[PDB]
């Protein structure tokens, strides 16, 4: 049974609610982004209308085989009518194709559903600027002040500089980057660009990347591993055993691996600056955990909410425990008292 925080009152609509069977009263299922916790339940046998971005619709058709007649892609930043209700899709600054959804209810209420997002001051100049929002359905993944991490640009600067230094010292070093979903493509693309290489990967991953409308992608990635000095592997393989095993397969072309695990936040963030990050090493293998986030920091979240000034907040993450819920409600009230709304 579908939980309340996935239902949009006053409409026939649900958000990210595909794992509950046929939801009573739902005439249109929105999908914010192509991450498995959110698409859970979708398949080629789905026969209701799914509304989403173009990129998400490429992935539904090619990876999950949803039939084309049920996929309804909408352009961003454009007022659209769906089943009698005005909606807008906004870039969520999450993974490729991820959106926030603005719903303009028939009774005059305006609802923003962030999906998963990384708040940014650039959102203060989208179509959000033009009117009041009554209810905010908020990605609260990192809603606690201990959650600090650097900008995505500082993280990429560290990775490029690290990779270019290592391979220039040793031209026989291979770079490996872990992945288990879409998002964080800038990590492996920026490293391959500095090294003058394409990124090598499995056929299944190449297919996924080909759905993402990235400019000049055919110039950047390949399935020919032998021709590439930046390889992508499943995240589960980014450990000393998996990397040893991979180095064997490269036929003595390489004698060292430098690997990257983009994580979200890890508690090494409470003490250490990005500049000061060091790897775990065993022999000729080094592994860096880098804090590349596609969710808001606590401070970025707070800034967005204090600018938006919603009348009510409904969290969509960390909702399963009473301690979590009570923590989040306390920060919402601080924020509102501090800013005066
Ligand atoms: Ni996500």
């Amino acid at each position: 049974t579908c939980p309340f925080y996935k239902k949009i009152p006053g409409t026939g609509f649900t958000v990210d609610a595909f794992q509950y069977g046929v939801v009573e009263g739902c005439t249109a299922y929105f999908l914010t982004h192509f991450h498995s916790d959110h698409y859970a339940g979708l398949s080629k046998h789905f026969t209701f209308p799914v509304y989403c971005s173009e990129i998400t619709g490429n992935l539904l058709k090619n990876k999950l085989h949803v039939q084309e007649q049920y996929i309804h892609p909408l352009p961003l930043d454009t007022e659209c009518i769906v089943n009698g209700v005005k909606v807008v899709l906004l870039d969520a600054n999450h993974c490729p194709g991820a959106v926030m959804i603005l719903f303009y209810l028939p009774n005059g209420t305006v609802i923003l559903h962030t999906g998963d997002f990384r708040a940014d001051p650039s959102m203060e100049r989208s179509l959000l600027a033009d009117q009041k929002v009554h209810m905010l359905y908020l990605d609260t993944t990192y809603c606690s002040p201990e959650y600090t991490f650097p900008s995505q640009q500082e993280v990429i600067r560290f990775a490029i500089n690290t990779a270019f230094e290592a391979v220039t010292l040793n031209p026989h070093a291979l770079v490996v980057c872990g992945t288990y979903s879409i998002g964080k493509e800038k990590v492996f693309l920026a490293i391959a660009d500095v090294l003058g290489s394409k990124v090598g990967m499995s056929q299944e991953k190449y297919k996924t990347l080909q759905c993402l409308n990235i400019p000049e992608i055919n110039s950047l990635i390949t399935t020919d591993m032998c021709s590439s000095l930046v390889h992508l592997l499943p995240m589960m393989q980014i450990n000393f055993k998996g990397l040893q095993s991979h180095l064997k397969k490269c036929g003595g072309k390489y004698n060292q691996i430098l690997a990257f695990r983009p994580t979200g936040w890890t508690h090494s963030n409470k003490f250490t600056r990005i500049a000061d990050v060091i790897p775990q090493t065993k022999g000729n293998i080094s592994i860096y955990g880098i804090p590349y986030s596609e969710h808001s920091s606590y401070l970025e979240m707070k800034r967005f909410v204090q600018w938006l000034k919603p009348q009510k907040i409904i969290p969509t993450v960390n909702v399963g425990t009473w301690k979590s819920r009570s923590t989040m409600e306390k920060y919402f009230r601080e924020w509102k008292l501090e800013a005066g709304y």
